[PDB]
């Protein structure tokens, strides 16, 4: 009888979760790109203010990537709401393209209040130059961003996904990947 | 350099550089002395082989120092510049005994080229690597020039050249990342 992020938004597939990664090298095509987001107040103990996933089957073109979709959603949803500080958190299937990192980036700067944490599921393409710039340009924007480890992927499960009670259900490649992935992300950072 | 050079396919097989791989029990190791002279051409060179399974005594590690310790009698006492091709990074047991080694003997110096992290997700194992590094060896990950050398050197491909299999540089990126990230600090 509390107010639960489920209740905020159209839960996902199980399927539409985990397809990407259940039993599938990190070097892999895809099934869904999804971005779960959470926004709330600079207070962390405060309840959990909105929620909203953007989902849909794979590469579809730039302006209807996920992260753009977000950026439409929540630059209005800024306006119908109070202004104070704001602080949201992305749960996010694949890597940020260049196009989608310097359109967050630029309105990370038109709009100071809102802070921004990215956990990623899976790193793609990067090896190519513009996927690390992608991830540095956001860093430099002040994003924060880390791999989707076993607690993200469990937290993404109960708050987006229509579990049906059923638990986070983790597959054995799931820390190997973390941890090659957390390396790799820290590496561009730096790099 | 005439080694007993092994099979084509047992090279393809085992230094295949997938960071996440089964079915391959076996740790390869390919190995080069020399004198710290840059010039210097390689004095001898040797393949063990060694189940990954339990005797850590028989991991190809601990016969290369046996190997070594004969091989450094039956000749002068001199600065040696040993290098490894290893199809799998060394077990906690094999660090210990190769750090202590180079320890005692600072007049050689090891360099550690890998196809694989071996658990590298696994705290015990990621130990094994510092210990490596504080005693003085360097550990790098196999890029495609260090899998060219270790096929000219320790295959039978009849001159025929190294081929790259799929993903050689994108495996490598994931893998030199995270030993980086595990010799961090
Ligand atoms: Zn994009
Ligand atoms: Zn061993």
């Amino acid at each position: 009888m509390k107010p639960q992020i489920r209740n905020m938004v159209e839960p996902m597939d199980p399927r539409t979760f985990v397809s990407n990664f259940n039993n599938r090298p990190i070097l892999s095509g895809l099934d869904t790109v999804w971005l779960c987001c959470e926004v709330k107040t600079k207070d962390p103990s405060g309840p959990p203010l909105d929620a909203k996933i953007f989902q849909g089957k794979v590469y579809p073109k730039a302006k209807y990537h996920p992260e753009m979709r977000f950026l439409r959603w929540f630059h209005k949803w800024r306006q119908l709401h109070h202004d104070q500080e704001y602080k949201v958190t992305w749960y996010v299937s694949w890597s940020p393209c260049t196009r989608c990192a310097n359109s967050v980036a630029t309105f990370l700067a038109k709009d100071p209040k809102v802070t921004l944490t990215i956990f990623v599921a899976r790193l793609y393409y990067f090896w190519k130059p513009d996927y690390q710039q992608a991830l540095r340009i956001l860093a430099e924007a002040g994003a924060t961003m880390k791999i989707m480890n076993y607690n993200e992927f469990q937290d993404c499960w109960n708050k987006f996904v229509d579990g049906r009670g059923k638990p986070f259900k983790p597959w054995n490649n799931l820390p190997k990947h973390y941890t090659l992935l957390q390396a790799t992300l820290g590496e561009l950072l730096r790099h």
